[PDB]
Parts: C-alpha cells; structure tokens; sequence
C-alpha cells in the first residue's frame, strides 16, 4: 500500500570491505586501492572517486599503474586484470601460467615482468594483451646449484635508470640479465665463513651457511644493489663488479668475519625484516632506506626505521672503502613506532616528484594498510603521524581511524549552508580528477553525517552531493581540548541542528561541549586542575580556523562512563552515566542545574538513564505548555521533569514523576508529536518564545523499548503499544509531504522502524498500521545495526559494514538524476623522461635501449597494433 513508498537507496559512504592493496599514479595524481572482494577505488581531488568491481570476489596481491592510463590488478589466483583511466570497465582478464612470485612494471613502458613459483621470468604486454615469446629458465638450478631445491624468484625489479638491465634474485643468488643481449651480466652469491655471526636470526652459526635471500633493490644511481637475508643480513653489493662492499646489520656492521667469542649484544628482541624501500628525495643523490620489522608476540613489535644515507658518493672516485664507510656509517638513523599493535600488511609510498624509482620518488606520505583494515599516513621524514581528515577524500576517513561511532542529523539549511560555505576542504592531497558538478534541487532541510574515531576526533560533512555540501566538512580534536593523548575512544555523541551544538562522550565518561562560533583571534592543561565538574577550554582552541566548532566546557564528573547524552537545542545538555548520575547543563552560563542519582529515586532497579529527551508541551492536564524533560531507564521507566524559568534567567528543575512504562528495556529513542497538527513537540527557541502565549499542545511521546514501542501521554495512566519480532535499533519521526488533488500539500507522518536484523517497515501514527514492509538489501552488522539515525525528510543512514555507511531514502518519488560516473583521465599530461644511467658517473659500460628497441624485442618486429582506443590516447 502507500505507492508513495519505496526503498530506495541513495548513497554510499567508506569501502564495502577491508583494503588489502594500495597503488598510486602520479602522472595522472590518483589513488587506487584494493579490497580483499576484489573492488578498486579510485579517488582523486575534493571528492572524486570511482568503483570498479572485478569480476571475481578473490582478493588482490598488487596493482601498478601503467602508461598513467593503465591499472593492472593481480588477484590470488594469478589472474591479471588490466583496467582503464578513460573508459573505466575492465579491459583484459589474462589466466597466467603458474604461481606470481615478483612483478615489476615501468610508467613508460607496455610491458610486465613476472616471475613464477617454478622459476620461469615471463613477460606480459599489457597495451596488447599478449604474452611475449621472451622466457627465461631457472638460472640458479641452470647455471649455479644443480642439486638445489627449484628455486622461485625473489625478486624483479626494472632498472631504475635502463631498461635494459633486470635485477633477478633467487633464494641464494642474485644476478643481473640483460635482455637487449639475452645473458647474463653479473651473478652475487652470499656465502658466511664459519662461526661468522651473520644476521640477528641466523641460525647454527659453527657451519657455513647460504641464507634464503627475501628481497633485493637497486639504487637510485643504480649501481648499488641490496640483498636483505633469511638471518635479517643487509649486503651491499656493486652491480657490475660483482664485488661485496659490505654486510651489515640495521645495528651492528661486519657481519660476514667470524668472530669466535662473539656476544649478541642488544637489548631490544630482535624482528624479522618484513620489507625494506629505498626512496630518494628531491635529488636522487640523497636517499633513505625504510624498513619494516615482521612482529614476534603481540606487541607493538611492528616498528619502521629510516636510515638516511644522505650524499652518496660518487661512484668513479671513490674505492669500495670508501662505499664500505658511506653504507656503515649513515649520515642519520632513526625508528619511527607505530601506534598501534596491529600487523602491518601494505606499505604504499606516495610519490611527489615522479612515478619512477619503483614509486619511491621524493614521498611525502606514507599510506600503511594494517591487518584489520585501517589505513595510516608517515609523514616523511619527519616520522609524524597524521589522521586527519582533509588529507583523504571523505570515504577515505572512515578507515583512518576506525569510527567507533555514527549519527546523521536532520539540519535546517538557513544557516547550515552559510555554515558550509566557508568550511570548505583547501588541503587534500590528491590533486587528479575533474569532479562532475551534480547539481541537487535546494530544500528547506539537509541531512549531515557526524563520525567518532577511536583517535578521539569528530568529523563532520553534509550527505549530499551538491555544490557546496560536497567538498565541506568539519574536524574536531578531543585531544587538544583535554590535552590527553591515550583513552580517547568516543562511545556517544548528540547533535542539536537547530543551532549547531554538539556533545562528545568517551570511554572515560568525559563529556566534551561543542558549538558553531567564530574563532577569539597552556602545556599544563589537564582536567585534575580544578576541582569544578565543569572545566572551560574556550581558549583551547585550533589556532588557524576563523571560524567553526569550537569547545566551550569540558565535563570531569569522575563518575564513570556515559548512559546517555542529548544536547537540547535551547541550550540545555543531558548527562547520564552508568552509576545513577543525571546531570543538566545550562549552556547559559556554563552553569549545573541538577546533578543526582536516579537510583534513589525508582520505584524499579534502574540503574542508569539510557536516552535524554527535550520537548515543550501540556504536561498531564496543565492547560499550558511548558519546558520538560523525558528521560528514559533502562529498566523501561520513564521520568518526567520540568524546567521552570526562574529568577535572573536561571532555571530550575522539578521533578515530576516516574512510571515504568514496559518490561522491555533499554530506553535508546524518544520523540514526540503534537495530537492534532501532528507536528514535532521536541523543543526549539521559537518553541521556547512562545511559551507566553498560553498555548496548550496535548501530544503523544514514541517511547522504544528493546523490540516494543509505547505511545504515551505525559500524566496520564493510558498508553498503547505495539509489539515486533525482532528488536528494534533504530526509528525516528519522519514528515513528508504528499501531493495528490491538484497541487494540495498533504502532510503525512509516519514511523520508520529497522530491525537489527536489517527489516525495515513504515507506520502511520496512531494507528501504526503497516505502510511499508521491506528489507535492506545487504545484510548488515549487527555491532553497526545500532549506530543508524532516522532523519526528518524519510531518510535513513544505517551502518551496514565496519567501514561502510548507507543512507536510504524512503520516499519512492525523489527527484533523482540518472548516475553520472566521474572523469579520472584527462589528456595532454606529460610522464616525465624516465633517469638513464649518468655518464659522468659509470661512463661506458651500457647500450642505451629506446622502449620502442625494446618492443622490438620483446613482441618481435611484427608486433600487432592494440585494440585499445587508450594506447593511441596515452601517446
Ligand atoms: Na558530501
């Protein structure tokens, strides 16, 4: 029934899983990254972002991006996806003959190297989709250790300045091939002597011992190499002699010459080396070496260190001593802790300068994906770390940190866009992209979506897709305010639109007083200070913002945890807290008008006030309408109060009554509305002002239980009820207008219930007779079933995975344009010339090769023409 209803779902917010990869172009300045269903997203400038759904929902291992029109996408199953920047679907799906080990890929050049479990290098053309007739064998098994077990392919890696030279490493060799002259260059074997210490982890150290090699690099002037070893040994060696100028240790040097009364000296357990980036600055000639340590326990044992090797020097005229001295004594070394225990699973560098040196060119950032999903940003070299929200686009921010917790708020658009109008995003990072302008019809009310991290920030924006709403949002730090740096997890936060005003509630019980104002333009702070409740942090506030939300007061109760926060929109704000307390603040002032238990005062065992509720009504049978509090048990009662204006503007509080309105507790939704007009009874300033009227509004107040909900009347022994189920976790009133006659404006108000099990319906009131009975369409966690708010207009925002939120709109009849994708490539963007080998540093000793020799060689001279419009573009 009621055609004028149909689910119907709006927006999207985060990623619908967790990232497992990350890769980033330069040329074009997006950045991709990978779920573990096989989605990528690529987002770019203000709010720029585009979803591509692989066809298979396995994970992926890595991307690239080639040509800056190229995205290549691995999965587990060693299957390789090619897509595109300018037609955005997925271009090639390519079966590879065996098990992925190490890919490189170039930003000039076509072609992907691969090797393989089995120890065979391929080559795939990627602007072709063909697989190239250059195969190489197992060199180690073929040329140096017969007997040995078939080793797979450690590590490829392009030369970073010819890309003729291809550094190959195995299990216990590495070499250099060549593919202009088909052999092979120069072959490194890392042998210990007996009773060497070799690495930290080196195991039997009486025998001589051949470590497993794990990865190897070049250099940026590419005549260095690194070989990191099983036992955690770090061997520089030159490329073309084939000479090692030295084994060291991220601590101690020398190694590879027995010591025979050698004594582990280290007071930090030792960590596996998990990874290990060589990235350049702005000069390539000044470099640094970041390494990620593989944690043992469970402890905090996932740390990076930097070693800044500063001027390298040069290479014609200094000896391999001089090579030994500039690698073990480095010109700075530092370890940066990572905050949380978490694993590390990605390390993604974010170019600045260039895409080439692996993508380690001059990195302002570093982006870590960690195991449960999050995502992290390295300031380098600097080491600080960074969560705030203007770097990302806004989808980004709901992984950095985890949102502990979600609200959506139905704001008035008067002063909510002049709000937005100066609150717009000037520092994002990523500056590809061109944003296709989706114009939204204006409207007296919008909606805004408010998150709470883990980090102890609040961030804030407008759901839409407008003109301004779409690059505006607000950040808010609970750690300046408190001058606190641990415990800082937000449990429960209240939005009052009406005159923007927020409250903040932590895992401690702190509670924390936000207001819309403009801007008054110690080290000591802390909240043990002063023995008030209420602690003033007005002068507490960011610096460089003119204008926005700023803190006010700071509640230290020492009472516990939070039940139950509301900040009203007359200025009043509601504090329960698990131990009994019930507290109202006067925002005039600051001041506290009611500060007691509520355990002393039930007729019941509750124990706590678990939803606060402002409305201005007839209590009972006053004749008159005044300023009441509802409040909510969690043993299903109900205390009614009222708030008398009292002498000097001060207010007072009396309390009425408490009735145990159901069994079925707890109390988490309560709102109301008016018996004739059957408007909204909550609480306003004009609301407020008209109290002098002698105005009396009989209304009925929504109470929810656990799966029930009452309507009730204040004063009054009648209620009815209505019963579901499964229990409810989020509802709300909503108004919409229905037009039917001729141009009649039918105002109807209806109920949205949602079920924790995802089922939606929509009621009529009083009645509560059914108008729609359907489901979402997704399943949703029933941890962030919970966290859904219901807005004015018949919308709905459920949190349906850890990183995900979805606003539905329940009006069948919404004036929504056909989608519009947006533009990743634009054309006439330049890749700058990739480094070729400095003559003035190794001069001879190489055959300058052009891509296109290359292509000769690797395709053959009849290579075929693409069947790509993108490989003509991308030139
Ligand atoms: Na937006």
């Amino acid at each position: 029934k009621n055609k004028i209803f149909s689910l119907a779902e709006t927006n999207k917010y985060g990623m619908s899983s967790k990232p497992i990869a990350a890769a980033f172009d330069f040329t074009q300045n997006l950045l991709a990254i990978a779920t573990v269903t096989g989605e990528v997203h690529i987002y770019g400038q203000q709010q720029v972002e585009v979803v591509i759904k692989l066809e298979d929902r396995s994970a992926i291992k890595e991307m690239r991006f080639v040509k800056g029109i190229y995205l290549v996408v691995i999965n587990a199953k060693d299957t390789v996806y090619v897509l595109s920047l300018y037609s955005q679907k997925v271009l090639t799906t390519v079966f590879v003959p065996g098990k992925i080990t190490s890919i490189d890929t170039d930003a000039s050049l076509d072609w992907m190297l691969i090797g393989l479990q089995n120890g065979s290098m391929i080559v795939y053309d990627i602007d072709r989709d063909q697989l190239s007739s250059f195969k190489l064998d197992n060199l180690q098994k073929s040329s140096f250790f017969p007997a040995a077990r078939l080793s797979p392919i450690v590590s490829i890696q392009w030369n970073p300045r010819d890309i003729g030279t291809v550094l190959i490493s195995y299990e216990y060799v590495t070499l250099t091939y060549s593919l202009v002259e088909n052999e092979i260059k120069q072959s490194f074997i890392y042998e210990l002597p007996p009773f060497a210490p070799g690495g930290d982890f080196s195991e039997k150290t009486n025998e001589k011992r051949t470590p497993k090699v794990i990865q190897s690099l070049y250099h940026p002037n590419s005549l260095h190499i690194i070989t990191i070893h099983e036992d955690n040994s770090l061997v520089f060696w030159d490329a073309n002699s084939g000479h090692m100028i030295m084994a060291r240790t991220v601590f101690e040097t020398e190694i590879n010459v027995p010591q025979p009364d050698y004594i582990r000296d280290s007071s930090t357990n030792a960590a596996k080396i998990s990874k290990v980036y060589w990235m350049c600055e702005n000069n390539p000639e000044y470099t640094s070496l970041l390494i990620s340590h593989k944690s043992i326990s469970r402890g905090d044992n996932q740390s990076l260190t930097m070693i800044d090797l500063g001027y390298t020097p040069r290479y014609s005229i200094t000896s391999y001593e001089g090579m030994k001295n500039y690698y073990a004594n480095p010109k700075q070394m530092k370890i940066f802790p990572l905050p949380t225990n978490v694993p590390i699973v990605n390390i993604l560098p974010i170019p600045r300068q260039s895409p080439y040196f692996a993508g380690c060119h001059n990195p302002g950032l570093i982006l870590l994906i960690l195991g449960n999903g999050e995502i992290e940003t390295m300031l380098y070299p600097s080491g600080i770390f960074t969560d705030k929200a203007s770097l990302f686009p806004q989808n980004l921010s709901w992984l950095r940190p985890l949102a502990t917790t979600s609200m959506a708020a139905s704001v008035p658009n008067k002063l909510w866009l002049g709000a937005l109008s100066a609150a717009q995003n000037k520092d994002y990072l990523l500056k590809g992209g061109v944003r296709t302008k989706r114009q939204k019809l204006p409207a007296e009310y919008g909606t805004a979506f408010i998150t709470g991290h883990s980090n102890g920030s609040v961030r804030i924006y407008d759901a839409s897709h407008g003109d301004i709403q779409d690059n505006a949002s607000f950040e808010v730090n609970l750690s300046r305010t408190l001058n606190k740096a641990k415990e800082l997890a937000v449990d429960k936060i209240s939005f009052a639109a009406e005159t923007l005003e927020l409250a903040v509630s932590i895992e401690t019980g702190d509670v924390v007083l936000f207001k819309y104002e403009v801007n008054q333009f110690f080290r000591r702070f802390s909240l043990n200070n002063t023995n008030g409740v209420l602690v003033d942090v007005r002068d507490r506030a960011p610096t460089g913002v003119r204008q926005g939300f700023m803190p006010s007061t700071a509640v230290h109760a020492n009472k516990g945890k939070t039940s139950a926060i509301n900040n009203s929109n007359i200025g009043f704000v509601g504090i329960a807290y698990a131990a009994g307390s019930l507290m109202l603040i006067d925002r005039r002032g600051p001041a506290i008008i009611y500060m007691e238990n509520i355990r002393e005062i039930s007729g019941a065992q509750s124990a706590c006030v678990t939803c606060i509720e402002f409305v201005i009504m007839e209590y009972g049978d006053d004749g008159y309408s005044s300023i009441l509090m509802v409040c909510g048990t969690d043993m299903g009662e109900v205390i009614t109060y009222k708030i008398l204006p009292a002498s000097g503007g001060k207010f007072d509080v009396q309390l009425m009554d408490i009735t145990n309105v159901t069994s079925k507790g707890p109390i988490h939704k309560i709102d109301a509305f008016s018996k004739e007009t059957k408007s909204s009874c909550l609480a306003t300033i004009p609301k407020m002002q008209n109290l002098s009227k002698g105005l009396c509004i009989p209304g009925i107040v929504l109470i929810t239980g656990f799966d029930d909900i009452r309507l009730i009347t204040l004063g009054k022994s009648k209620s009815t009820h209505k019963g579901f189920k499964y229990p409810l976790a989020a509802t709300g009133l909503s108004y919409i207008s229905t037009v039917e006659k001729n141009n009649d404006r039918k105002n109807l108000t209806v109920i949205i219930t949602l079920e924790i099990n995802g089922h939606l319906r929509v009621f009529t009131i009083p009645d509560f007779k059914e108008q729609m009975s359907e489901h979402i369409p997704f399943p949703i966690a029933a941890k962030y079933i919970t966290e859904s708010s219901v807005l004015r207009n018949g919308d709905i925002a459920i949190r349906v995975s850890e990183f995900q939120a979805s606003l539905f709109s329940t009006v069948k009849e919404q004036d929504t344009l056909a989608p519009v994708s947006d533009t990743l490539y634009i054309n006439g963007i330049r890749i700058p010339y990739r480094p070729q080998v400095n003559s003035l540093q190794w001069a001879r000793g190489t055959v300058y090769c052009t891509p296109a020799q290359l292509n000769e060689l690797l395709g053959g001279v009849n290579r075929p023409a693409s069947k790509y419009k993108e490989s003509i573009i991308a030139e």
